[PDB]
């Protein structure tokens, strides 16, 4: 079912990578693809390093952008220096979330879920959802597993 947790985020440092697709349909079929190809060049590793436990997990940050394309950011809650620089290093604005689970295999039971997400909020949470970055937060374990769980953050008003 569409059951949420609310949940509240200070402003965090986010430190990562990011990749702009043309709009929301582009972007799910290079996702994966560009989650390949961090970890095949050692970007996740990194970036775990940095990853200051502010979200437990590392996350793919769904970036709308204002013309209507789409952004995807691979990042990790991270402290600010300079050191950041060399990476994308951003701030997401405090808020509360609608905060769902996508159980199932990466990326297959995700895409799926978000699609379900979009469809809950498009009906029932017309003018309380926020036009502000929305992530997946992935916890370490089996990706591969249809009993893995993602966390959907998609931010609310209030």
């Amino acid at each position: 079912g569409m059951e949420y947790q609310l949940q509240q985020l200070a402003s965090l440092t986010l430190v990562g990578i990011k990749e702009t697709y043309e709009n929301g349909r582009q972007a799910q079929q290079h996702i994966a693809g560009f989650w390949q190809r961090c970890y095949q060049e050692g970007v996740i590793a990194d970036l775990q390093l940095k990853n200051n436990g502010d979200l437990a997990g590392i996350l793919g940050l769904c970036i709308p952008e204002l013309d209507g394309k789409m952004s995807y950011m691979i990042a990790v809650t991270g402290d600010n220096s300079a050191d950041i620089a060399k990476y994308d290093v951003i701030t997401l604005a405090s808020s509360k979330y609608m905060v769902f689970e996508a159980q199932g295999a990466v990326p297959k039971a995700v895409q799926q879920k978000m699609e379900e997400v979009h469809h809950y909020i498009h009906q029932y949470q017309a003018n309380t959802v926020k036009s502000a970055p929305f992530f997946e937060l992935y916890q370490d374990g089996d990706t591969t597993s249809e009993k893995y769980i993602t966390e959907i953050w998609m931010p609310v008003k209030g």
